[PDB]
Parts: structure tokens; sequence; C-alpha cells
């Protein structure tokens, strides 16, 4: 169980991220989340962090994303920059580069990223008296 | 990995429960898919049925829940019935009898349901072609 500042950096930007949304955060992910054993808080941790990588990727300049006008444009940019953020610190908790994703329900970007922001507030509750 | 009929019988009566609010579906479970790691799928059926029967003991008579026409009264007996047949089923697939239940987070019994309904589903999936 890890209890670092880290943690709250990982909230943080989730309370950024969830409050936006923007084209593309209706699009999908694999729902890590669909498994009936997440197993190891840190093989979690490389599972989030591996799915949201591979948004990122694929969609840094998704047409349907970028946007039309520059509110939409900058909104955009704004939602890779964080997931990069929250992924960055995600892999720096699990110290794990190498997990296996292999659920097949997929969820908005917005459902799977509420469901991290509460796993991430359980964690932090644990932690704290 | 178990792809028994049971399933198909679980996720029925999740349907009906998830489509049908009452006065009580608001109220709370323990958020058992707060933990950044379910272990052992049995494990998890084990801890969804343990708190299922921590609610439905708790609620069956409570007051809040009756309630008042005949027709919240109806559903209130029909909420009841089908969360002891999901128990039940449950308690069947998971062949254990005691699992530990150490979340925090609480969360509706209408997200709960929801979210479990989301596992089976994938459960059912991971079983047929």
């Amino acid at each position: 169980h890890k209890c670092d500042i880290t943690l709250q950096e990982i909230i943080k930007t989730l309370n950024s991220l969830t409050e936006q949304k923007t084209l593309c955060t209706e699009l999908t992910v694999t729902d890590i989340f669909a498994a009936s054993k997440n197993t190891t808080e840190k093989e979690t941790f490389c599972r989030a962090a591996t799915v949201l990588r591979q948004f990122y990727s694929h969609h840094e300049k998704d047409t349907r994303c970028l946007g039309a006008t520059a509110q939409q444009f900058h909104r955009h940019k704004q939602l890779i920059r964080f997931l990069k953020r929250l992924d960055r610190n995600l892999w720096g908790l699990a110290g794990l580069n190498s997990c296996p994703v292999k659920e097949a329900n997929q969820s908005t970007l917005e459902n799977f990223l509420e469901r991290l922001k509460t796993i991430m507030r359980e964690k932090y509750s644990k932690c704290s008296s």
C-alpha cells in the first residue's frame, strides 16, 4: 500500500480531466475494471497506465477530436496534456512496465476516468486517518 | 473460469433489478469494486454475495423502503425477492462462504448492481464465441 504525494497528483489530474468533456471523452478504452479480479494494486496501475497510453497515442491527432474552433482545439490539447500527466504518474506508481490487459468490454474514456478517480480516492482514504 | 447457465440467471436477475428503481436502491453498499485489485473471481463472487446479504437483511423491514402505497410495497417485495435470488446464485458460484470485504467507499445499490451487471456480461463474453 503506497501513500505517496503522487496519489494527490493523480487525483488532481483526474479532477481536471472529469470536469472537462471534449469530443474525444465519449470514445472508448478497454474496461480494465470489468475483470472479476483486479490483481495487485501495481498491476492495476500498470493496467490503467497502459490503456491511457493506447488512448492518447491513437487520439492525439484524431480528426474526430482536434476540433473546429480554437476552444475545441485548446480543450483537446489540454485533454492530451492531462492524460500524459496522469499516465506518467500511474507508471511511476506501478514501477511495473509490462502487464496484461485482456478485457473486452469497452467504456467511454469518461466512465473509465470516473471509476479510476473512485479507486484513487479509496486508496487515499486507506492512507489517512 | 466458469461458464455455467448460472451466469445467465445472474444476468437475468440483474436485468429486472436495474430497470426497477425503488425507495431503497439509492441507499448504500460497500463498494467492493473500489479496490485496486479484486482477487480471484470466486472471491469477487463471495464479496458481492456477502454485501448483497448485508443489504437485504438490514433493509427488508426498513421503514424507509416498505412504501406507502400497494405499488411501492409490491416493488419493495420484488426488490427483496430478486436480491435473494441473485445472492443465492452468487454464493452458488463462489463455492466460498467466507471472504473479506474491506473497502470503505460506498455506492448506491443501483450503481453497485450496474457495475456487477457489467462484469457478469464480461464474464459471459469470455465464455462464448
